[PDB]
């Protein structure tokens, strides 16, 4: 019931003693009374209390949450998947859902804003509203500081913003995004973000903002994202085929071909999907 | 800054622009969210959760900006191992041992990452010992937490040439069964599969093969189509199997893979499995 009580099972749970927390700054009869529910740690002691207990703060919020994730991660994970399935009717259910779950006005509308952008990226018959639009591309400049929220935000909401608005808000991503970068979830929104801004650079011929782009990804790509520099490898390979006709459509033929060691139907089949598309681009 | 919990959100609700009825639904009044910015009461642990993700911060957000943007000690000492050890760097390896001896933390947290540290080392310097009070004092603690968090996923997938084959087939078992409490969570599952992977390394290495299917029908039901590098791993791994199991007769194959790999442009992944696969190959049959 209250968090020092919430604490102690979490302690107990670890086979830590009062003395195993208490460091400096930090002492077991102050832990005791936060568990006891006598008193409140101040925001420093609390850190304190949550490292000494070696839990990750998304373990420690996890708990909290009766094991759910936040319902706005929730809503925006399953748009996203949705998405990526070209799950139209998935898409509809979570609008009213959206609409039924107890939010800020504002975040209701931006979650409404991006459902709806994806249902018209699957059905470009299915309406949308310039008001709509703007609402959402007023929040991201006001917001500061971009949180996981302003990533999902912006990464599924691109294809829809002028050139104008896609060229500061892909620019203004890699300051505004620097306060939480290091995150397990953020980093891996801001490598398939850079992507995302790179296809849409191509899509619309702005070609000369791709390169500091491209130093970001090198940046924070390491050997593990094989998932991420491949995308890359392969986007950099369409740049080339956008800018010259599709002069290197047989380099790029036999890049998909080789994919096959990986023995992914799925993922060859995403690159040889996108590949087709791109030609439609050209003459 | 020594400041109350309650301020601090405040900081937090005013850079989200959100007001304080903006926060507030079942369960979390707009009053009890001021008297908490204010100082004048504590929210109970069902309405702080509410308070953090009514303004869209997750508590991971939410615990980085509260500990200055630092990372865990924990994972400050794996990070540092994982760069001294790409640059073979016993010495540097050696003074985290004595670094790790002063920092701030439980005891038995200390010892622990002493031993990963000890893995990197003994992995450079085989002759470099596992002193067998490290392997009862691992042992020991990961048979004794029930559920495995982000610390013992990482602690277990680390310090595997630490384990007996016993404990490694004893632990490796419970692997599945502990990690359920935060087994969804992002960084977890990522552990996880590494970890499987690790088991399937281990259990090659110890030419206990009858073992390695239970730990591939875990890996197939959790490896996803994003999962690239677990993915061609998990097909390296199969490779090694075949070819210690059939005195070499896949050989030829895996080569041709490893040279197919070239396609990735990635020398540190073709490295990776060209240096395994040369172990293996030392390996007495």
């Amino acid at each position: 019931m209250e968090l020092g009580e919430f604490y102690k099972e979490l302690r107990l749970a670890r086979k830590l003693k009062q003395t195993d927390v208490a460091c400096e700054g930090l002492t077991a009869s102050q832990l005791s009374k936060f568990e006891l529910g006598q008193s409140m740690l101040s925001a420093d002691k609390l850190i304190l209390a949550i490292q000494g207990i070696n839990v990750t703060f998304d373990e420690f919020g996890h708990k909290l949450n009766n094991y759910q994730e936040s319902p706005h991660m929730r809503i925006g994970r399953k748009v996203v998947n949705r998405f990526a399935h070209q799950d139209i009717a998935a898409l509809e259910q979570l609008l009213e859902e959206v609409d039924q779950e107890q939010m800020a006005q504002t975040y209701r509308r931006l979650n409404a804003i991006v459902i709806k952008d994806a249902i018209h990226s699957l059905n470009k018959s299915y309406p949308l509203a310039e008001e709509d639009s703007e609402f959402l591309t007023t929040y991201l400049y006001a917001i500061e500081s971009w949180t996981w929220f302003e990533l999902y935000l912006f990464c599924n909401t691109m294809p829809f913003l002028s050139n104008q608005d896609l060229i500061f808000l892909s620019t203004s991503l890699l300051e505004k995004s620097k306060e939480f970068k290091e995150l397990v979830h953020n980093r891996l929104y801001m490598k398939q973000g850079l992507l995302n801004i790179l296809s849409e650079l191509m899509e619309r011929k702005l070609f000369s903002y791709i390169p500091i782009f491209e130093a970001e990804l090198e940046r924070m790509l390491r050997p593990y994202d094989v998932f991420e520099k491949v995308s890359w490898q392969f986007l950099k390979k369409m740049s080339v085929f956008l800018q010259t006709k599709g002069s290197n459509q047989k380099e790029i033929e036999r890049f998909i071909q080789s994919l096959q060691v990986l023995e992914n139907p799925q993922l060859t089949s995403l690159f040889e999907l996108r590949f087709q598309q791109y030609k439609e681009l050209i003459d």
